[PDB]
């Protein structure tokens, strides 16, 4: 069949979570508001079930139970994120350090290590400080860089004696496209005609400005870590990027070039700068002056600025050539001149999960990993997220909700697909399942469940292992 035994010796298995989706205690322990507190409370129409992360999965109180669950599966590692506003309630150093917040993350870190689970920490998982949003529009201003740098530094000082694995940003693609092009995610900015129908924004500039600043904050932080912390702490620092796999809509060459543009715009947007020191040619060509430019100093800094790359994979799309549109309607969403669908002639590329955008296509996992090997020099890679969701359904009896054979099937195929890619050259060192628990799934609220364990939101946030948890327990033996 397949088990951890099939994978290289020393290969790491774990689960992933994020602060805002899991923690709750949104206003406890001195936590300041994030742009997602604001977004969920001020724009409930923009959340499927009009909900928020106030309580979420209550990991702020329940983290000991969480650790116990992952130890029982036999996980090696846990990827979680630190809430910026839990450490610095208004984003900046001069705003004050929150000692109760530090205490929380020490508690979790120590709990994890006491059970032999390695902590991998994400610094930014979208919960950007409201105070910095109000002050200078957050990631739209270059001031974000030094504030982020100071926040990372406090984390290295407080936790770096025990934490040896650091991720700066999680899926900057999703943050920038949904936060600034579609406006469907916090901070909910977009051009007035775009899907989010936002009161402020510019879908043709802001996504590029925000992500340019994320890259610079990342590289700056990497340099800081390598200069002051890596010698005496000996940890690794990286970044998490998401990519779909893009299948050409037909065998034509223009559709093959469309697929290439799709991956350049989603993935290369961040990979090209890190490997080659510049944005992809196609982006520079098609976007011109709306895409900011690295100085030579900055180009030098970003190139090679990582020890590993975290890769998130979920699904694949068909990529179809799009004619230009254009001139007044410029948006990041259409800038690639590619049309992405999950359906071709009424036939979905794979079976569709609870999330409309998620099609089950294990073949694409292999394809993406080999593409990274061949086009980017085969960098050290962790799979930082991979998973699937079922609907939250109030009518199902508990015992039925725990029967998640679709999830088992998803992981089985995807772990086989990952194995075959490793058996070819893929430089993959670990894998993290999204996610340990059902959680706040952003604009979908609690309408969907990604967890390997069930969370009863109506019964005190109780955790119940799903069938897939028992499956992982077997998969992870010895
Ligand atoms: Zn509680």
């Amino acid at each position: 069949p397949v088990s951890r035994r099939s994978f290289p010796k020393g290969f790491i298995f774990g689960t992933a979570s994020s602060s805002y989706q899991y923690e709750g205690g949104a206003a406890e322990g001195g936590r300041g508001p994030s742009i997602w507190d604001t977004f969920t409370h001020q724009h409930p129409e923009k959340i499927a079930d009009r909900s928020n992360g106030d309580v979420a999965s209550d990991s702020y109180h329940l983290y000991k139970e969480d650790v116990r669950l992952m130890k029982d599966m036999g996980m090696d590692a846990y990827r979680f994120s630190i809430s910026w506003t839990r450490i610095l309630p208004n984003g900046s150093l001069r705003g004050g350090v929150n000692k109760e917040g530090i205490k929380y993350y020490n508690n979790l870190i120590n709990e994890l290590l006491s059970k032999g689970v390695q902590p991998f920490i994400t610094l930014f998982h979208w919960d950007s400080p409201q105070a910095l949003e109000d002050k200078y529009n957050g990631f739209l201003s270059p001031n974000i860089i030094n504030d982020f740098k100071d926040y990372a530094e406090i984390c290295f000082k407080e936790f770096g004696d025990r934490v040896k694995n650091w991720i700066t940003f999680n899926e900057p693609w999703t943050f920038c496209s949904n936060g600034y092009a579609t406006g469907l995610f916090a901070p909910g900015r977009c051009s007035p005609w775009e899907k989010g129908n936002c009161s402020v924004g510019d879908s043709g500039r802001e996504p590029y400005t925000a992500c340019h600043h994320q890259l610079l904050a990342h590289a700056e932080t990497v340099r800081l870590y390598k200069a002051k912390y890596q010698a005496l702490q000996k940890g690794k620092i990286g970044i998490t990027l998401v990519s779909h796999w893009f299948v050409p809509f037909s065998r034509s060459k223009s559709n093959n070039d469309a697929a290439k543009r799709a991956i350049d715009f989603m993935f290369g947007w961040f990979m090209d700068p890190l490997i080659r020191g510049d944005y992809p040619l196609s982006m520079r060509g098609l976007v011109g002056n709306r895409l900011p430019q690295f100085t030579k100093e900055q180009s030098k800094l970003v190139k090679g600025a990582f020890d590993f790359i975290g890769l998130n994979y979920y699904t694949a799309n068909y990529a179809d050539n799009l004619p230009p549109s254009n001139g007044l309607n410029n948006s990041y969403t259409t800038d690639s001149r590619a049309n992405l669908t999950g359906v071709r002639n009424g036939i979905p590329i794979g079976p569709q999960a609870a999330s409309p955008w998620l099609y089950v296509y294990p073949q694409g996992f292999r394809d993406l990993l080999l593409y990274v090997k061949e086009n980017y020099g085969n960098p050290t890679v962790y799979i930082t997220e991979n998973g699937v969701d079922e609907f939250n359904n109030k009518t199902l009896p508990l015992q039925e909700a725990l029967k998640d054979d679709a999830r088992i099937e998803y992981y089985h195929k995807h772990l086989l697909s990952l194995l075959s890619a490793i058996r070819d050259g893929a430089n993959v060192k670990g894998y993290f399942a999204w996610s340990l628990l059902d959680n706040f799934e952003w604009s979908n609220g609690y309408t969907v469940r990604f967890g390997i364990n069930f969370v009863d939101y109506n019964d005190g946030r109780k955790r119940y292992p799903k069938n897939s948890a028992h499956w992982f327990k077997k998969f992870l033996l010895k």
